[PDB]
């Protein structure tokens, strides 16, 4: 509405965050979010996609996907939808509240600085990444001013990292999607 | 607010008619002003102690507001500045406010940017920042303002975006009291 912040979920995502899963291995975990990256490509977003797990059970507990330009907000990147859905269903701004369950944030590509505090404060124990910081550099897609060692920095808070996660295919759609950007019509795509 | 279709953030009545309620604030402090009368709505509103608007930087016309709704909003991600600029992307329909063809934006805010805040203003197109309360200040009520990165006002001068603090800071901060205080 025009008096309530409203992102809008495209089909895919709907469905993705309607759809009961459960996926144990992070290989399998991270497979089925590089699953709504090429997804969201193709529902005209961004090349990045992210899901909350249950992290110990491998429970999908919901998905966010970048919906930047058409979604005509910047701060609707794929951590801060799939951070937020998640405590919504949870109907909880603390995921690490009393009660829940551990969970996992499980990211195409390492989180930019907005995302990075977004991470810290939403209640999740677990951050699992894809594609390295540079790659989504490498493509113009700005990290922005992370402070030093932000990995460290999250760590430190109980929030363990990873990154490299299946990064082969991830820089992969990275680049198909860049491949697929410019103006000039391309059926190919 | 658990929806299917789209994630959805309601705001509160005094929130709502901040957004549509017609508003013109020349000056700085005059802007400020407004902010911290909405903190108070806020902190009335079972909300945290920030607020913040988004204003056309020369006329200083209101373009949205925000507040903190985390708690009542379930929504970790709900601070004062996300939302003012969200809604602000909304009603000029683009994700760029410092798109072509579009007065510059500014957004003063009740406090300086936590770091997710701090990453959500650089890519929000606003081109300045006014801020009231310091960061002390608000560590000082027991708040997170997370890791920045070191001299975090200079990314954001550096990135077009320019920084100006301590604005009303001493009636921000009798507010940020008041909020501990209860
Ligand atoms: N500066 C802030 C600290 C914590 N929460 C907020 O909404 N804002
Ligand atoms: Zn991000
Ligand atoms: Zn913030």
């Amino acid at each position: 509405m025009n008096d309530a912040l409203h992102i809008g979920l495209p089909p895919f995502l709907v469905q993705a965050n309607n759809e009961p899963r459960v996926l144990a291995a992070p290989e399998a975990r991270m497979g089925y979010v590089l699953e709504l990256v090429r997804a969201n490509i193709a529902a005209d977003g961004g090349p990045f996609a992210a899901a909350v797990f249950e992290r110990d059970s491998g429970l999908l507990i919901a998905a966010g996907t970048n919906r930047v330009v058409p979604g005509r907000c910047s701060a609707a990147h794929a951590e801060i939808l799939a951070l937020s859905l998640a405590q919504a269903k949870l109907d909880t701004h603390d995921l690490s509240a009393d009660g829940l369950p551990a969970c996992e944030l499980v990211t195409s590509a390492e989180p930019c600085v907005m995302c990075f505090g977004a991470v810290i404060w939403s209640g999740v124990r677990s951050l699992v990444c894809a594609a390295r910081s540079d790659d989504v550099e490498a493509i113009g897609f700005d990290e922005g001013p992370r402070p030093e060692n932000w990995m460290g920095g999250l760590e430190a808070r109980g929030i363990t990292v990873t990154t490299g996660l299946l990064r082969d295919a991830a820089c992969a759609l990275l680049r198909e999607y860049n491949a697929c950007n410019g103006v000039i019509y391309n059926a190919r795509c």
